[PDB]
């Protein structure tokens, strides 16, 4: 099962996920691929910012769904 994650630069990465993966889990897969710490990541789906403890299934995120990755300003 695959989802796409688009960054502000237009670049897209593909993650292998499961319906019961938490948002925490997705951030960890993004850290593995891109080396960005989870606390710097905000994930958005359907215009809504996803919360760490909820699952992809909670949010009706399906195969081939696209999430948007917004980075926190390092140092705020
Ligand atoms: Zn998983
Ligand atoms: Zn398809």
């Amino acid at each position: 099962m695959q989802i796409f994650v688009k960054t502000l630069t237009g670049k897209t990465i593909t993650l292998e996920v499961e319906p019961s993966d938490t948002i925490e889990n997705v951030k960890a897969k993004i850290q593995d691929k891109e080396g960005i710490p989870p606390d710097q990541q905000r994930l958005i789906f359907a215009g809504k910012q996803l919360e760490d403890g909820r699952t992809l299934s909670d949010y009706n995120i399906q195969k081939e769904s696209t999430l948007h990755l917004v980075l926190r300003l390092r140092g705020g």
